[PDB]
DNA sequence: ACCGGAAGTG
DNA sequence: CACTTCCGGT
């Protein structure tokens, strides 16, 4: 059809926009960072809309590291499971 | 917890 | 490609 498979940062703001998912991941701080409160729920999750039974959070971890050079992503230093989208 | 290299997947 | 898996560092 012209379907791509879903990106894991899609997926991301598919929960940051429902307030069914504020236990899991929300938005806190400044323009554009979040926080995962519940990073083994999250990973679950992200293994259940994948169909891969064996994720968790280190494996969803590594897929946001590649996302540091690619621009679209970045960590906030000292708060935990405290990234920040690049909106510039 | 967080990093990034390296090999593997489809 | 866009991750998944694995794992040796800080």
């Amino acid at each position: 059809p012209g379907s791509r498979q879903i990106q894991l940062w899609h997926f991301i703001l598919e929960l940051l926009r429902k307030e069914e998912y504020q236990g899991v991941i929300a938005w806190q701080g400044d323009y554009g960072e979040f926080v995962i409160k519940d990073p083994d729920e999250v990973a679950r999750l992200w293994g259940v809309r994948k169909c891969k039974p064996q994720m968790n959070y280190d494996k969803l971890s590594r897929a946001l590291r590649y996302y540091y050079n690619k621009r679209i992503l970045h960590k906030t230093k000292g708060k935990r499971f405290t990234y920040k989208f690049n909106f510039n």
